[PDB]
C-alpha cells in the first residue's frame, strides 16, 4: 500500500523506542530571587521616603488628623506602617487604611513616581520570564545515528554505510547528509595539520545527499578511486588511527530551528563485512518501524576482505589476462 | 500585459477555490483549569496561614480591635474571612475591609511573600498563554498538488508531469521541487531494501528545480536512459507496484516558516497519454487562474503507448535501416 | 582605500535617496473595540449575577446591614451599584465601599470566579496585542531594481544587464539572483503553455549568482547559444511580446526574514545599446554611492544592432573566408 | 582519541581568549520617559474630566454628602483630589477614600472608559518592552578571521590561505565560505567598473566550501590558471592595488539567526612565503585550542617568490627540454 497518503500524511508507525543579553538565561531561579529582591528593594526605599515625609511633616504624632491638621498619607504612624503603605501602592492593592491625602505635593508626586517605577518593574518581569521561557537549550535530540558504520557490498560497489533515523513522527525539511574522515597528516612540503578534515563523498554533486527521512535510511559511501578509504582492507581497519564524522543538517519541524545532528565512528567502530538488519516491515495496510533493529547488523562472509583499491586492480587481470 | 508589475506586485487573480517543553502545547483548555487551579491553591494555602495567625494571636474573638488589642489583619473572624483576605491580597483588589495592621511581623512578611508569589504566578500565566498562543500546528496547507500525474509528450521528449499551485496570493521564497520512485528492491548481492527511495530527476543539476510559483505550474520529468521509469510502457503501468512521491519545499511568506508540501502517485494514479487543462487565461489587462481546471486532464491519442526505452531504440532503425 | 574594514564594517556612505489564526491580524482597531467589549460584557454579566443575589438575599432593602442582617456584598443597593461592584472586582480596583462579606458562599465563589475569568481575559489581551504587534506585513522594500534593463557589450560578450541595490546599510545574508523570460508558447506536439517561464542564466552553475551586495551591482546575462535571447536584434526588440522577470532572494538582516525582491522588464523597457551611469565614487578615505544615478543610462553607438546569434555567425567568415 | 563523541559532543577545549516599526528600537530609555509620560497625560486628562463633573454637579462644596445630596465621586474636593482619584482608578490601586457613587451615569461611564484605556495603555507597555527587549543588534561577533592571509605551498599547489575560528563552543549550522578580489577595472570595450568584485575560488563546485568549524580551520585557495591571482609574484604583491574580501555565512546556534562574518586583506596584508602556527594540540584524552597562536605565522624560505603563472610555465621546460 501507500507510503505517503495523497495529502502528505506519512503511512508509518514507530515502535519499541526506549551586555545583559545573557540575562535571557540569567539562571534557573536565581532570577526569581532577583525579582523578588527587586520588589523588596523598591518597596523599602519608598517606604523610607514616605516615612521621612511623615517624620518631617509631623504626622507620626497625629496619624489620623484633626480639623486643623491633615497628614500627607493617613495612618503612617511608623516605619512598618510606612513600609506597608509603600507596598500597597506598588502592588496596587491599596487596602485603603493607609491613604494619600491631598496635602503634601511631595507625597502626591512620590505616589505618582512609585506607580510608574512599579509598572515598569513588572513589565520587565514578564519580559524576563519571557526570554528564559521562550528560548531553552536542551532540545531533545530527535535525530538518531546507528551505533556503528558498516562496509559491505551493494550493487557491485564497495561502500561504507551508516544509519540515520527520525525519532519523531515530525518531518525534517530540506535535510542533507555529510561525512568526513578526520586524521592528522603531514603535507608534501612537510607541514603539520593536527586534525585534518577530509570530505567523504555521499552524493553532493548529484544532490543525492538530500534526503527525505521518514523511516530510517542507510547512508551510502561508495569507496572509489577518489575516496580517502580507497586503499583500506579489513586488516588495515584493525590498525588505523582515523575517525569518520557524520553530520545530518536540516530544518526540524518540531524545534522549528535549523539542526545539525552529529556522531562518530573510529576505525575500531566500523564493522567490516556486515549489513544492517531491516527495520521497516509492512503489517499490511500500514508500515511499521521496529526501532529495536536500528543498530543491529549481521555478517556477510561473501564480502571481500581486501581494499577497494585492490579489488579493482585485480578485476583487470581477470578481464585482461 | 504584465505578469509582474515593476514593483513586485503579481498581476494574477485566483478564482473558484473550494522537560516541560511540552507545556507550550500542554493542552487545549486543560491549561486554563490548570491556572484557575494554581490560583485557588495559593489563595487557600495563604488563607490558611492567615487564619492560623489570627487563631494563635487571639484575633478571632476581637476582629476589630480595642485601644488595648490590635489584630494582625483586621476583620479576620473565621476561615471564609481569612480566605477572602488572602484572595484580596493576591488579586490585589484589597477591598479594604480585611486589612493588615502593623502588629505581627509575621503577618506583614506573609503579605510580602504572597505578593511576590502572586506576581510570579501570573507573569507565567502570560508566558503560557504565550507559548500555546504564538505557536500552533494545524497551519492550513497553502500548497496544492494535482490529483494525478500524467505521462505525455512535450517537445519531442517523453515526460512524467504533475501540477503544483499556491493556494494563496502570498509567495514562496526559495522554492524547489523533488520527486522519487518508491519501491522495494533486492540488490545484486541479494539484499532486501524494504522501501527503496530512488530520485526522480526534475532539474537539480541546472537549478531548474528552483521554481517561481505564482500561477500553478506543471512540473516535468523527462523519462530518459537515466530514469527509473525509462523502461515502462502504458501496459506495464497497469501492473507495476511502484509509487512516486512528490515534495515542494520552500519558505512560505504566510506561515513564515520553512515548508515541505508532499503528495503521492501510485502507478494506478498516473494517467498515461494525457495533458493538463490550462488554468491561466488572460482576461485582458490582468490574468486569471480558474482553479477549477487544476486537476483536469484530457486524452492525447497521438501519444506513444510504448516505453521511453523502446521509443528510442526504434528511432535508430528509422534513421539507420 | 578599504572597501571592508578588518572587522566587517563596510566603508560606504549612501546619498541622495528619495481557525482564529487570522486573529493575529484580526484587524486594525476592531480588536480594541473587541476587547473593550469583552470587558463590558463580563462586567455586566457579573454585575447581573451579584444583583440577582442581592435581590434574592434581600439586601436591596438593607444594603449596609444590622446586628441581625449581613448582606452578601455590602452596599449593593441597585444595579448601578451591582454593576460597579462587578467592575471593581475584575479591574481589581476594589475601592472598598462595595465589599463582599463572608455571608453567602455563592457570592464568595462568584468573586473567586470573576477573578479568574478576569485574569484570563486580559492575559489574552496581552497575547493579541502581541500577535498584531510582533508580526506586521508592510515591511518597507529594502531592495531596489533599476528601472530598465540594458543590452550592451562587456568583455567581448553581448549581455542583458540590470541593476540591484540595497537601500539600507544593513546586509543581505546568502543573497542570490535569478531571471527568467516569460512568454506564451506552443509546444512541438502542439500544446498551449499560457505563460511559459524560461530561465535566464545569470551564473548558477558556477555559483556566480551568489552576490555580496554592498554598493549597487550590475547583474549580467551573457546572451549565448543557450539563451532564450540568442536570436534577438535591436529591431526585433521593438516588436516582441516577451517579458523578463527578475528576482533577488536572500536573508535580510533588518526584517530578519527570508526575502524575495521582484521586478520586471517588458521588451519595450530594456534599452539596447546602453550602459549604466556609475554610482560608486571614491571621495578619498571612504566610498560614496550617489543613488541618483541608479537608473541612469547612456548610449554606446559602437554597440552591435544585430542579434547575438548573428553576431557570432558572421565572426566565422571573417576568420574563415 | 575522539574529536566527536558518539553523541555529537565535541571533544575540544578553548583557551587563552582575550510606520512605527522603528518603535521596536524607538530608543534606549526615551521610551521609558515616553510611557511614564503616557501615564501622566491620561491621569491628568481624566483627573480633569472628573474635576469638571465634580465642579458642575456641585460636589466641591459637599464632598462627603448628606441624606439629601450624593456626589458623583466621594471626596473630590479639588483638582489634586480629582487628580488622585483619576490615578487610583487606572493604576487600580483604589485606596477607597475617593470613591465613585452610583449617582452620575456620566461619572460611572467615565470610570468604565478609564479602565479600558488604562488596561490598553499598559498592555502596550508590555508589547514595547517586548520588542526593544527580544530583538537587539549588537550581537557579539562569535566568528573570527586571522589578521593576515598567507600564500604558501601545500601539496604541490600554490595557495592563498586565511584562518577562521568559532569563538564559541556552540556550532555553526550549514556553514560555508566565500572570498573575492575587489579592484577597479576597465572593460575591453572601455568601461569603468569602479569597484569590481571577482570571485576567489574556495571549493564551491565540489561543495568543499561547506565547513564543519569546530577548532579553527585554514581556508585554502589554489592559485591556478583560473585565479584572479594567477599572475602575481611576491614582488608584484608589494605594489598592487587589490583587496581580498572574505565571508563566512552560516546558521549560528547561539544568536539563532543566519550570520555573515566578514573581513579583508589588502595586498599589503597578505604575507607571502608564510604558514600559520598550529593551534590544535592533543593534551591526551581531550584536544585543546591555544587561541593565542591564531594569528601567528612563520617564514618558509623554500617558498617560490615567483607567480603561480610562471611557476607552471617553467615546469614545462624541466619536463620538456
Ligand atoms: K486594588
Ligand atoms: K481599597
Ligand atoms: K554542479
Ligand atoms: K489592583
Ligand atoms: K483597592
Amino acid at each position: 500500500n501507500r507510503f505517503v497518503k495523497k495529502n502528505g500524511q506519512c503511512n508509518v508507525e514507530f515502535t519499541n523506542m526506549d551586555m545583559f543579553t545573557t540575562c535571557v538565561d540569567i539562571r534557573w531561579r536565581y532570577m526569581l530571587l532577583l525579582f523578588s529582591l527587586a520588589f523588596l528593594v523598591s518597596w523599602l526605599l519608598f517606604g523610607l521616603i514616605f516615612w521621612l515625609i511623615a517624620l518631617i511633616h509631623g504626622d507620626l504624632e497625629n496619624p489620623g488628623g484633626d480639623d486643623t491638621f491633615k497628614p500627607c498619607v493617613l495612618q503612617v504612624n511608623g516605619f512598618v506602617a510606612a513600609f506597608l503603605f509603600s507596598i500597597e501602592t506598588q502592588t496596587t492593592i491599596g487596602y485603603g487604611f493607609r491613604c494619600v491625602t491631598e496635602e503634601c505635593p511631595l507625597a502626591v508626586f512620590m505616589v505618582v513616581v512609585q506607580s510608574i517605577v512599579g509598572c515598569i518593574i513588572d513589565s520587565f518581569m514578564i519580559g524576563a520570564i519571557m526570554a528564559k521561557m521562550a528560548r531553552p537549550k536542551k532540545r531533545a535530540q530527535t535525530l538518531l545515528f546507528s551505533h556503528n558504520a558498516v562496509v559491505a557490498m551493494r550493487d557491485g560497489k564497495l561502500c561504507l554505510m551508516w544509519r540515520v533515523g527520525n525519532l519523531r513522527k515530525s518531518h525534517i525539511v530540506e535535510a542533507h547528509v555529510r561525512a568526513q574522515l578526520i586524521k592528522p597528516r603531514i603535507t608534501e612540503e612537510g607541514e603539520y595539520i593536527p586534525l585534518d578534515q577530509i570530505d567523504i563523498d555521499v552524493g553532493f554533486d548529484k544532490g543525492l545527499d538530500r534526503i527525505f527521512l521518514v523511516s530510517p535510511i542507510t547512508i551510502l559511501h561508495e569507496i572509489n578511486e577518489d575516496s580517502p578509504l580507497f586503499g583500506i582492507s579489513r586488516q588495515d581497519l584493525e590498525t588505523d588511527d582515523f575517525e569518520i564524522v557524520v553530520i545530518l543538517e536540516g530544518m526540524v519541524e518540531a524545534t522549528a530551528m535549523t539542526t545539525q545532528a552529529r556522531s562518530s565512528y573510529l576505525a575500531s567502530e566500523i564493522l567490516w563485512g556486515h549489513r544492517f538488519e531491516p527495520v521497516l516491515f509492512e503489517e499490511k495496510n500500514q508500515y511499521k518501524v521496529d526501532y529495536s533493529h536500528f543498530h543491529k547488523t549481521y555478517e556477510v562472509p561473501s564480502t571481500p576482505r581486501c581494499s577497494a583499491k585492490d579489488l579493482v586492480e585485480n578485476k583487470f587481470l581477470l578481464s585482461n589476462s
